[PDB]
C-alpha cells in the first residue's frame, strides 16, 4: 500500500492533506468517484488527489 508524490500539493478544502513531490504515503481508500484518495503520511492523514500519486515497492 506504499505510494510516492508525484507532485507537491497545498491541503486546500476539507480534510485535505500537504504532500510534497518524492514523499511517500499510504492509501486507506478513495472517494465516491475515485478522484481523491485518503492518505497517511509522517504528517498526518487527509485527502489528496488520486493523480498525485503512484506506488513504489520500497
Amino acid at each position: 500500500n506504499l505510494f510516492v508524490a508525484l507532485y507537491d500539493f497545498v491541503a486546500s478544502g476539507d480534510n485535505t492533506l500537504s504532500i510534497t513531490k518524492g514523499e511517500k504515503l499510504r492509501v486507506l481508500g478513495y472517494n465516491h468517484n475515485g478522484e481523491w484518495c485518503e492518505a497517511q503520511t509522517k504528517n498526518g492523514q487527509g485527502w489528496v488527489p488520486s493523480n498525485y500519486i503512484t506506488p513504489v515497492n520500497s
